[PDB]
Order: C-alpha cells, then structure tokens, then sequence
C-alpha cells in the first residue's frame, strides 16, 4: 500500500523499459528507498526516490562546462522553452505554466551544469508537465530570431527608424549587465575565477557583458548537440507515483531517438599551489552606505577537497559551521566583535558548488588600513583553534541542528534532495551516500570519541599547512562605470563599423519582423491542458481542538504526523500599546531573542537557542479581517520549533524569556542592530515590487498604513537612523516599555502541531508554561517617488476592493489571474523588457499592479491603463477563464506542511466552511461576473488609487506638480 514497500520489490537486473535496475537502498531515516538505473542503449543514469508524499517532482540534469566566458549554457536555457518539434508553439513553458496544476515549474543553471526541475501533485498534470519537457530539452526547434531575442542582437534606439545608430539589446545580455552592477557578485566571481584559475570555474559561466557579442547560432547550435544529449543526462524523480509511468513515457518520446555517444565533459582536479596568493580588484561604489572609507571587503579563501570522497567533504563542512556560525564562533568573537566590519565577506562559511569545496571567512564594511590587521587576526584565530580547539556543546548543537534539519517537514522536500545532490552527482560521485545522513553521523560521533584532537587535526591540515590560500581584497572606484560603458561602447563601435547597408537592412528587418512576432496574438492549442473538471469540489476537513487553559487562554492543538517534531506558536496583540512605540515593534521582535535571559548571557542564550531548540523567533504581523475594510488585528507572533524531548527545556526558554529578558547587553546590541540594517540595505532589489506595493497601499485603509510602518521602507530608514546614532541608549530604554505591553499573557492565543501520541505532555508542559507568564477611514490618492540610485524601476500601484467574504472576491482573483496571464505579461515583459511585471490580489482587498525591473515608468503605468481598458473591453474567451481557473487552483489547493496545518485558522479567523464558500465561489464565476466587476472596481474613477515609484531620476516626473519626490 505504501510505496517504498513496492518499491523494494525492484530487483537488481530487472529490464524496465530498456533500463536496468542497479541499487535499491532503503534509507530509514528519511522513510524513503532510493533506485538506481541506467538506460543500456544510451547510458543515461535514473534515481528515484520512493517517498510516500504526494508532491511529486521530476528533474533533469544536464553537464555543462563552459570554456568561454560567453554565457552559452545560460542562453541556450533561455532558448530550450521557446519552442520544440512537436510543440512548435510560442513559449511552450509559460503556456504550461497556466495549463497545468503545478506548485513549482522553473529551471536552474549553476556553474558547471544545468537543472529542469518540476513538481505538480495530480499524475495526468505530472505526464503533461514531463511530455512538455522531455520535448523542450531534447528537441527544441531552436530558430535563430528567437536567440536573437533571448540571447542578443544589434537593435536601433528606434527599431523602425534605421538610421539612428545601432545599440546592444538582449534579454541575457542586460541579466549580465544587473549581474556586474551586483558587487557582491563581483566579488563571489572574481573569486571563485581567482581560486580555481586553470578550468571551467576560471571563466564568467553567466556571461561578462563585453565577451557575449562573440556568440553565434551556430555555435549555440553545436554546443546543444554536444550536451543536450541524453548520454550526458541524469534523470531524477522523487515521490509516489508508479516509477513503471515515468520510465515508459522517457524510453517512448526521448531516449529512442538518439545513440550512444561518449561525452569529453569530465572536469579535471585543480592542481595544488605551491605558495599563496593575493590578488586585488575593484567594484562599483554603493550608493547606500554614507562614509566612502568604509567601503573596503576582504576576504581570505582556502581550497578543499573534492566532494566525490563525501564523508571529508561532511566532515569539512562541519568544521565550517562550527566556525563560522553564531556569536559562539572562534570567527563571530574574532572579527565581528571586533568593529573592523560591518558583516561577514560573501560566501562566508563552506562552498560546495565547485568540484574542490572551498571555505571563506573575512568581513566586509572595513577601512582599507585595516588588510593587514584582518589578515592577522584571521592568522592568529587560526593559531587559537588550533591551540584549544572546541567546546564539546557546540559540536552537540551542532549535531542536533543537523538532525532537526533531517526530520523537519517541508513542502518542497524533493526540490532540497535534488538541489543537494546535483553538485556532487555532476561529478561522476555517488548521490546515494549523501542522503545516508544517520551512517555519517555515526561515523562521525565515532570519529570525535576515538581521537579527541580530530578537529584539532583537520583544522591543522586544512588552514595551517594547506598553502593554497587566496586573499583577495576589493575596493571601489568612484570612475568603474564610466570605464565599464567605455569598453562596451569600444566592442560596440568595433562590431558596427564592419557591418555593409544590407547587412544592416538585414538586421532593421528582422527586427521589424521580431517586433511583430512580439505584438501578435498567437495560438497556443497544441500544448496538452487540463479541464475544470479535475480540479476537487471540496477539500479534506482539517481537524482542531480548541482547549481553553490558565484560566482562559485558548490554545488549538492539531494533531499531525509531524515525525518527532514540535512547533509551537504564540500570538500577542498589541492594542494596548501606546502609539510612540509602534515603529520600534520589528526591531523588539529581531532582537528579543537574541539578548540573554535570566542568569544566562548572550553567548550563553544562543547555546540554548541551538542547543535545545530549532530556532526561535518573532515577527510582526498585521492580520485584516475578512468582513470589513476598515477593522483588522495587530500583533506579534512568537513561533518556536523543538524536537520532541526538549520541549520542557523549550518552554523554560519562552518562561524566562518572558519574565526576565536582558535589555541591559549594549555592545552585542549595537552589533544586532547595525547587521540587521546592513541585511535591509543589501534586500532593496530582490524585494522592490514588494516595498513599491506596501508604500503605495498606505494610504487606503488602517491596515495599509500599519504594514507600512512594519514592514515597508519606513523600516529601512529608521533602521538606517538608529545604525547611525552614536549613543544607543535611548533606543535601549524603549524595549522594557515595549516589554511590559507585550510579554504577559492577557491578549494571548498559542498552537501546537505535534504528533498524538506527544499530545498529553505537550498539553501539560504548555500549559506550564501558561501558568508561568505572567498576568470610519476615507482613502486619499497619493503618488511617490523614491529617488533611488537604480538601474531598472519598481513599479507600484494600488486599487481598493471588497474584502474576502463578499462574492465579488473570487471573481476579482479570478480577474486578476486573467489579465496577469494574457495581458500584462506579453506587454511588460516580451514588448516592455522588464524582468518580472503582473497583477495580484490581496487577502485585505487591495488590486495591486506590479512590475519588476522595468527600463520604464511612464509607459508602465500607461500599459495598466490599456489593460483596464482590455479587461473591461471583454476581448478574452472561455478558455481564458478555464485557464485562469487551473491557476488559481494552482495557487489556493498548494501543499501545506504539518507545521502550517492548519494556519490560516489560528491567524485569520478563516474556517473550513468560509474557504469551501469561497472555492464554490471560484467555481461559479462566469464570463458577465466578471465584466461586471471590471466595470464596478477596476474602471477610472470608480475607486481610489494609490502610485509609488522605485527607481532612478526620471526629469519629466520631477515636472509633475502631482508627485512627491521622498
């Protein structure tokens, strides 16, 4: 009935489909039994795991070393998914996308090998999704234009227009322009380039901006008949559908059709230094930090060994931990304590994505008068480690963090076994010794009980008389860029001169004939799809019990097999808080913890944290009511994770945490504080459409406003203030008053998810732990802009809906879903050129309109204008609404694991029978509801809007009388 039981019946020389059972382990620990073919024509190699999860997953590896620095792996994956032989359809993968019930569907390129991995849950979606990308991989018709489009091409300023001068233009190529503007990928490639100089890590695998013009077609062509052949694949599933399905629908569309061929792709061992090097390079100055001598990262590198023998490498990147990680490492005491830096330098700790690991430490944020003193003081640390060596608490925390990791529940448990064994199975090692977590372990115990200086010995071998050590320095120049668009504009120059009139009428052609293929509605039927009739009428009931307890605090215990492990979560209001103290809140949540307790200082407090816990945290959060716009809940939630057997030990943590925190520890605080707003200054980018969309929803109901004093860039800029006052004090007196609001036990409501048979101690010891605590809005349009020194915009705009409950809601989902599908992503992001750009609905009620990375701002908001005008003109047909549909499905029905289940009720309010009235909702959206709410809500001067701008100077909105510039 389970499915590692039948899979164990796979013995070893069974013929299935033309591969060859190998090896079938059963790996206990992780409840799941792993297989091992080889398909005999071809060589292609299979693992599967059996695990009996319903989240079944795929992937497919191909081994791509590059000798150039022209970015081909990372284009010809671009190209892979915008068309194949049997599927000669526009953008076959995004079409899937909005075809198909997955939870995940994307594709990675690491430095020497490329990963497609996807997973779904329904096993027809699962055949679908494998069709589409064994095709896409193997047998893409991979037309030129399209290259030209995804890669780069020479394009005028004004593609109708030919006799403008001729410019760079290229998906790829402005991905590598956002890569070198990146400092910290400056410096994480320049390296990795430095450590392993003398093969494929050597070059820039990405692409560097002034060496990707020399790619052609042809080339591109070869280099896909040369690595995209299934003699150089490894094939991975994972989950508990019928291997028999996958290993038929494989052999009958892919591995037939090719023979074997013997790929020349092995990487060679990087040979030993004989002496130590330092090299110095140079980044672009970051505009948000404010002293400019402050600016220098350092770093020092040392190579290891391979990650084929995997039980050096385990032991290796132990080592690393021990370390590196926390305020009890030799490292945290020696340089961050120190106030040299600022942070650790990037990539600190182990790195296994090479073939030889390496391990890095050193800082970042220091004045370049201090390289030699790092340098030292790296040095000497080295020395102490080597004289005293380690505590025997930390290795146990370390030991016990490991295995939390091994028996927590994820929701994306075979995207981690796949991402953590592609590294080391690209290099011909055996992936099946990484997922034996237990044996190593053991060995491991054993290892540190026979000799008691084997991590004084490894430490000797590896940083004191390993000689292959690189320091690498990196400073800014304030002239980078301006030297940067030199050599671009000379390559540039070089390339156009050469070109004749009817080359360059050639390239004014096809480029009038890709504007077209970019502008017209294309047909995207021959693509598989699922029917609204797959998707399930009602959900499973989840089950809860409420018991009030001391005397009256209600706790919700939910029992799940969460295999040995405890979550426990505590919310607390804050209505009672005064308003001067509600901006300090995110800044008490990220430092509570992080202070001493009791008797116990900081250093003592954080061995307990990782000793006895798997991490304990808290977090503002602003919860809205589904009924009215204008009512929602303010709070804080404590959530804490422990296995089993310290739960006790757990709740003694959050007792003296709550009684007797340590607002009195000023110089672990002050280095807190500044790392915490450093983290916020590094987070701009990835997060922009997200801080566009909070700002620009400010003003539109109490709920907005409160989110963006949380979480929005009011954050930034008061974490930025209290980083640059000199005399923390005064921020320290605020945390006792914040203190005597929060942690008691008036407005208080907790949950646990733990396994039944823990239930009764886990009630007894929680509710120990509860005895021993103690006892009308009118929205207002506004626009901003924050002048940022950016390269690309974020984009934000707001419209106020109906909240949750009302029927309109699921028709507005439903609406939006729509337009993000077939409108705004074409526009924005095939016409428009920016990264990322859609639309989405909030549970409060707020319609946002977002873009990401957009070269534009007028046009942007002007492109939102067209598609209301689309959305309310009707232009969509049925299947469009089928399509809208599966993805929402896609969205609501996502897998939730045993630690969030169920969530939504403690946090929300929101019960089983309100999500089936909302999903029967969604089920009986038809095409006249949703004209109608697109000419109720969405339409001009209907509702309120709300505009915020991230992005660079623009002159004509600065001419606006309308917009504040912030």
């Amino acid at each position: 009935a389970a499915a590692c039981e039948r899979a164990l019946q796979y013995k070893l020389g069974d013929k299935i489909h033309g591969f060859t059972v190998n090896q079938v382990t059963s790996v206990p620990e992780l409840f799941l039994t792993a297989v091992k073919l080889t398909h005999d024509d071809t060589g292609a190699r299979y693992l599967h795991l059996a695990r009996e999860d319903t989240n079944n997953l795929f992937s497919v590896q191909f081994r791509t070393t590059p000798m150039d620095s022209t970015g081909v792996p990372h284009i010809l994956e671009h190209t892979v998914l915008c068309g194949s032989q049997k599927y000669p359809c526009r953008d076959p993968f995004f079409k899937m996308l909005n075809r198909s019930l997955s939870t995940f569907m994307n594709a990675f390129t690491a430095s020497d090998y490329t990963l497609y991995p996807f997973s779904t849950q329904n096993p027809k979606d699962f055949q679908n999704l494998l069709s589409v990308y064994l095709d896409a991989t193997f047998f893409p018709c991979l037309r030129e234009l399209d290259f030209w489009q995804e890669g780069w091409r020479l394009e005028h300023e004004n593609p109708s227009d030919p006799q403008t001068p001729l410019v760079f233009k290229g998906v790829v190529f402005n991905e590598m322009k956002g890569a070198f503007t990146d400092n910290e990928r400056i410096f994480s490639q320049h390296l990795q380039n430095r450590l392993l100089p003398d093969h494929t890590y050597s070059v820039v695998s990405g692409g560097d901006p002034l060496c990707i013009p020399e790619l052609t077609w042809e080339q591109l062509k070869q280099f896909h008949a040369t690595h995209y052949h299934p003699s150089n694949a490894r094939f991975f599933t994972y989950g508990n559908f019928p291997l028999e399905q996958h290993l038929k629908q494989i052999h009958e569309e892919a591995l037939s059709k090719f023979q074997k061929i013997e790929p020349s792709t092995v990487v060679p061992a990087q040979t030993p230094w004989d002496k130590p090097r330092e090299f110095q390079i140079t980044c672009g100055p970051d505009s948000f930090a404010t002293d400019p001598s402050k600016q220098t990262t350092v770093s020092v590198s040392f190579l290891l060994p391979d990650i084929t023998d995997t039980f050096e490498a385990f032991t290796l990147s132990l080592l690393s931990s021990l370390l590196t990680s926390g305020p009890n490492s030799p490292f945290y005491k020696a340089l961050i304590e120190s106030g040299l830096g600022t942070d650790f330098s990037p990539d600190v700790g182990y790195n296994g994505y090479t073939r030889e690991a390496y391990f890095s430490v050193g800082l970042q944020g220091i004045v370049e008068k201090d390289i030699e003193t790092v340098r030292s003081l790296i040095d000497r640390t080295i020395d102490e480690v080597v004289e005293k060596g380690f505590e025997d608490d930390r290795i146990e925390a370390l030991l016990h963090k490991i295995e939390i990791q091994m028996k927590h529940q994820s929701t994306s448990f075979g995207l981690m076994l796949t991402s953590y064994i592609a590294s080391c199975w690209n290099h011909d090692g055996d992936p099946v010794e990484l997922l034996k977590l237990g044996n190593q372990l053991a060995k491991f115990r054993q290892c540190l009980q026979e000799n008691p200086k084997f991590l004084q010995e490894k430490v000797k071998q590896y940083f004191k008389n390993n000689q292959h050590k690189l320091t690498l320095s990196m400073r800014p120049d304030d002239k980078y860029h301006e030297k940067q668009a030199q050599v671009e504009a000379t390559k540039l120059k070089q390339k156009v001169e050469a070109l004749s009139p009817g080359d360059r009428q050639q390239i004014y052609e096809k480029g009038l004939e890709l504007r077209s293929q970019q502008s017209k509605p294309q047909d995207a039927s021959c693509l598989p799809a699922l029917k609204v009739s797959d998707i399930e009428p009602t959900i499973p009931v989840t089950e809860l019990d409420v018991v009030l307890t001391a005397g009256d605090i209600p706790v919700q215990y939910c029992a799940q097999p969460t295999n040995g492990m405890v979550y426990f979560r505590a919310f607390s209001s804050l209505n009672t808080l005064p308003e001067e103290l509600r901006p300090y809140v995110p800044l008490f949540c990220s430092v509570l913890t992080k202070l001493g307790c009791g008797l116990l200082d900081y250093r003592e407090q954080a061995q307990q944290i990782e000793l006895k816990t798997g991490g304990m945290s808290a977090s503002p959060h602003v919860l809205p009511d589904d009924s009215h716009m204008d009512t929602y809940e303010q709070g804080v939630l404590f959530s804490s994770l422990c296995l089993d057997r310290n739960l006790p030990d757990m709740m003694q943590l959050w007792s003296e945490i709550f009684n007797n925190p340590c607002f009195e520890e000023e110089e672990h605080f002050k280095v807190l504080v500044k790392m915490t707003a450093q983290e916020l200054a590094n987070g701009i980018p990835d997060s922009g459409h997200l801080y566009a969309s909070i700002r620009a929803g400010r003003t539109l109901t109490p709920a907005g406003d409160l989110q963006e004093t949380f979480s929005g860039m009011d954050q930034v800029r008061l974490m930025k203030r209290i980083a640059e006052m000199t005399d923390i004090k005064p921020i320290l007196r605020k945390l006792p008053r914040i203190k005597k609001h929060l942690l008691n036990g008036d407005n208080m409501r907790c949950s646990v998810n733990a396994t039944p048979q823990q239930m009764p101690q886990t009630e007894k010891a929680v509710e120990d732990f509860l005895r021993s605590i103690g006892r009308t809005f009118k929205p207002w349009q506004m626009k901003t802009h924050f002048l940022m020194p950016f390269p690309v915009n974020y984009v934000g705009e707001c419209i106020r809906t109906v909240p949750y409950t009302d029927p309109d809601h699921a028709s507005l989902k439903i609406l939006a879903r729509l337009m993000t599908a077939k409108f705004l992503h074409t526009e924005i992001r095939e016409k428009g050129g920016a990264y990322g750009g859609g639309a989405k609905l909030s549970h409060n009620g707020i319609f946002t309109l977002y873009s990401y990375r957009d070269p534009n701002t007028i046009e942007t908001l002007q492109s939102f204008g067209k598609a209301v005008d689309w959305a309310k003109s009707g232009k969509f047909t049925q299947q469009d609404i089928d399509e809208a549909k599966l993805s929402v499905f896609s969205t609501v029905d996502a897998p939730v694991a045993p630690s969030d289940k169920g969530m939504d009720h403690f946090l929300y309010g929101l019960s089983d029978e309100m999500k089936q009235a909302h999903r029967e909702q969604l089920f009986a959206v038809s095409h006249d509801k949703l004209l109608a709410v697109s000419d109720r809500y969405l339409g001009t001067g209907k509702s309120t809007h709300g505009l915020a701008i991230l992005g660079p100077e623009n002159p004509k909105i600065a001419k606006d009388p309308s917009w504040i510039i912030r």
